[PDB]
């Protein structure tokens, strides 16, 4: 596990704070703020606006989110600036307490990648609750890639993707704080999931680890955005979010718990939006960027992925 | 369309008789068969052990299928003769009447191959349900191989090739028997395959052709072989092998069929192996015979195709 200095930022401080935002406040002075990272191909409020910014809100929280451009198509090392970025600001915009980071696909990524290579965040993230994360990206991106129709970042997330080999040999597959990951056998869009096992891409070490089918019965189906958006969700958030060990306790929820429904507490126009959160994804996949390679890992990463081939070759020792 | 005679069988009968197998059926006594052609690079059980297999059984078909050696990467010529040979054997053996083909990949062009250049078998086919079907070939040379180092069927499955110029010629790009084909803009492995429309390698004029992101929307993603093994390739394949018509039926497929992980029905350990369809199939395809030419026509394919160049050259 990395241990010396942050890696410089790519991008100036005025672009990273340019995508950072708080809901009724500014994150140099904001009263408990929760860190929201979205799933590829949407922004902040795309991610969050039907279901965890006005469910944080109710628990207490002052949501916060980033949304790096183009809707997280871009180079996932740069979408962890803006992370990194985000934790400094709100840690000493809140009183220098730690705070919760909660996220969906590859945001959980990014937050891991985060925890990783810069080591600074370590004490100023309080917990990581993330929902389907791929820690070792999806084989399912594979097609795209060959057809070179996949953004920089679908590149990055594809199983055995020079990004996901170089957090594997850093050690980033065991959890760095306290952290719960929520996933599904059943999710369409991140795969392998069906082991509840360290197979599965949403898995890490020590973590809190919480298959749905584990929970609710091999046959239990909850897809990849009802991961973040279902009542079951909701209540695992909530027992990771309340909880003093940083992790979801198994007591806090059961079978009756075992809805993949969007979250009682929304009201029925966000529940109208949580039901339809990846119609805006498609889009933006569609529309993004595209190529035939797996962008260049950054200087700090690649004594990790020696053998590995992006854009530029073959990263060396 | 050709007309006369079946074109005489470059193999020995027994030598295709071989090729044949049935799951617990002898060919000669068989109720409900179901022929299954199988992909380049795979035996028929390699295809479809994990999937069209124990799915076409639940429906209440035997499942019958053929392995032309070696692993369908011999001339594609020579693995529709043992395609015709099994197809007339399962009609007579279950009392002279048609039965449906279903097929992957190159499957297809086989199936299509042998209906428009081996008349005799269209009165013995029920219908025609192909996933993936490469009828115009390939534009992607694809990571595999060295361009133009390749096995007798990557040759003939190439864009431009005599062969998929031979198919065109003849007709044989309308449909022939009823027939339809499942297919995805998705497919890594055979383009162009991305407009809904007659410009797909997997498109039969008068066919009923299923685009599955035209159903499912643009990021619906199944690859080559999801076209094969996933829910949604499951639901169209049931309605076409169901339907009074022999082809799918709209009403009986939509949004919520839209399931791009292997078919429910599979157990879990036929799921993981139909989500690893492909690796094993590439490998056999790259560890394969090679050679720097496209197979000759047969003399039955060759006025279709003149101009083009084979192994022997130019098509006269
Ligand atoms: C998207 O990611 C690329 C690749 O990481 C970024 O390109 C780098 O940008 C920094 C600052 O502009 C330069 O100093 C580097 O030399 C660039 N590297 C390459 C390989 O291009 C780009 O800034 C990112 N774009 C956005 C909008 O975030
Ligand atoms: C692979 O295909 C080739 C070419 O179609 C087959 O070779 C022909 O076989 C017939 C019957 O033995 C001969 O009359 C021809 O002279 C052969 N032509 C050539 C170019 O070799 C071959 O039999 C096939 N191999 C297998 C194992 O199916
Ligand atoms: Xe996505
Ligand atoms: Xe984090
Ligand atoms: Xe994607
Ligand atoms: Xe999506
Ligand atoms: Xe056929
Ligand atoms: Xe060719």
């Amino acid at each position: 596990l990395p241990s010396g200095s942050d890696p410089a930022f790519s991008q100036p401080k005025s672009v990273l704070d340019a995508g950072l935002t708080c809901q009724g406040a500014s994150p140099s002075s904001v009263s408990k703020p929760i860190l929201l990272v979205p799933g590829t191909g949407t922004t902040g409020p795309q991610s969050f606006d039907s279901n965890w910014i006005p469910l944080s809100t109710q628990l207490g929280y002052t949501p916060c989110w980033i949304s790096p451009p183009p809707f997280m198509l871009n180079d996932t090392q740069v979408n962890t600036e803006y992370m990194v970025n985000a934790i400094t600001a709100l840690y000493a915009g809140s009183g220098n307490n730690k705070l919760p980071v909660l996220t969906w696909s590859q945001g959980g990524l990014v937050a891991q990648w985060g925890l990783t290579f810069f080591p600074s965040i370590r004490s100023k993230v309080d917990r990581l609750m993330a929902f389907a994360p791929d820690y070792k990206g999806t084989v399912l991106a594979g097609p795209l890639d060959a057809l070179a129709v996949s953004a920089p970042s679908v590149w990055q997330q594809t199983t055995g993707s020079a990004l996901t080999t170089a957090l594997r040999n850093a050690g980033g597959l065991t959890q760095i704080v306290p952290t719960t990951n929520l996933y599904s056998a059943t999710d369409e869009i991140v795969q392998p999931q069906v082991s509840n096992s360290p197979l599965d891409s949403s898995y890490l070490f020590n973590g809190k680890n919480v298959q749905a089918q584990a929970v609710c019965g091999p046959l239990f189906v909850i897809d990849h955005a009802g991961s973040l958006t279902s009542q079951f969700s909701y209540v695992v958030g909530r027992s990771a979010l309340r909880s003093t060990t940083g992790q979801a306790r198994s007591a806090d929820y059961g079978i009756t718990d075992c809805n993949p429904l969007p979250a009682n507490d929304l009201t029925p126009e966000q529940k109208v939006a949580a039901a339809a959160l990846l119609a805006p994804a498609a889009a933006a996949i569609v529309a993004g960027p595209k190529q035939n390679c797996e962008p260049d890992l950054m200087p700090y990463a690649r004594p990790f992925a020696v053998g590995k081939r992006t854009c530029s070759g073959i990263v060396t020792p």
